[PDB]
């Protein structure tokens, strides 16, 4: 009886096999990171480095992924609460956060505990979440939402454009950035995305940012935040401090 998928993935969380690698963010118009994507990987002793779309489905159904999340921010807690200092002030960190997630206070805790691992304001804490993961636990029963945003965590909503709500930022999902100068279609459809955040006064980034091309296009509609291979791969802790160090020896 080799164990299940399941027994497989809480013997892992027990011995922490998932870690966050960090992708950073860049202002639009370039510059220094100001903020990190945490995504989760899971190293695993016989396969390797295995990457989230091979388990998060699972940890969904299963309902690990809460614990899962935890012990993730947990983990960034000391990553980086140590080395504030390294962190441009107001630095974001952002996780992705599942629909059974919404669901009761719990995550005001974790959120609580996380910025509270950082000197206070030094971080913006923000959680990303996809139009589906809204759908499903549509509108009303959302004290969560008002008891997140008095501690100063924002939400954002993750690969936009693939309903309502006090969101902060859109995700531009990475289909949209792909097209860019390929078609006119895309194009108008991705204008009319940042035309939106802007009426509405919320925040945008661009996700999959490959080319120069690209980076250009978005930069000249005032995109506010990009992210992608262009600026950086998600990393390791170690390069990420080390490309930080860099970052505040010269500007
Ligand atoms: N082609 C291309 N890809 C790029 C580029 N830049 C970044 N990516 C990849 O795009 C994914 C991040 O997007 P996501 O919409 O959060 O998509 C994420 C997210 O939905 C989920 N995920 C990762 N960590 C967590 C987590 O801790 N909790 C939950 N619920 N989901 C997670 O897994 C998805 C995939 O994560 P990864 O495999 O790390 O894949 C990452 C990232 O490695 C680029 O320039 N080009
Ligand atoms: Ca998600
Ligand atoms: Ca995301
Ligand atoms: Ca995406």
């Amino acid at each position: 009886r080799v164990a299940s998928p399941s027994s497989e993935l809480r013997r892992a969380l027990e011995a922490n096999e998932f870690i966050p690698y960090y992708q950073p963010l860049s202002p639009g118009q370039g510059g220094r990171w100001i903020g990190v994507e945490v995504l989760m990987r899971w190293r695993h002793p016989r396969e390797g480095l295995i990457r989230p779309d091979l388990f998060i489905p699972f940890a969904e159904r299963s309902g690990l992924i809460v614990p899962m999340t935890r012990a993730l921010m947990r983990q960034v807690a000391e990553d980086l609460g140590g080395h504030a200092g390294k962190l441009e002030p107001g630095f974001h960190i952002g996780f992705n956060i599942s629909a059974t997630h919404c669901h009761e206070l719990a995550l005001v805790d974790d959120c609580r505990e996380l910025l509270a691992a950082f000197p206070p304001g030094h971080i913006t804490l923000v959680l990303e979440l996809t139009e589906r993961e809204l759908i499903e636990s549509s509108e009303v029963t959302d004290r969560l939402f008002d008891e997140l945003h008095a501690l100063g965590v924002k939400i954002a909503i993750d690969d936009f454009g693939t309903r309502k709500f006090q969101v902060d930022c859109l995700k531009i999902d990475q289909s949209f950035v792909a097209r860019i100068g390929i078609d006119t279609l895309s194009g108008h459809i991705l204008d009319s995305i940042v035309e939106l955040s802007a009426k509405l006064d919320l925040d945008i980034v661009a996700e999959g940012v490959e080319t120069p091309e690209q980076r250009d296009y978005l930069a000249a509609r005032g995109v506010d935040y990009l992210q992608g291979y262009l600026i950086g791969r998600p990393m390791p802790l170690e390069s990420l401090l080390s490309s930080l160090t860099v970052q505040e020896g010269q500007g």
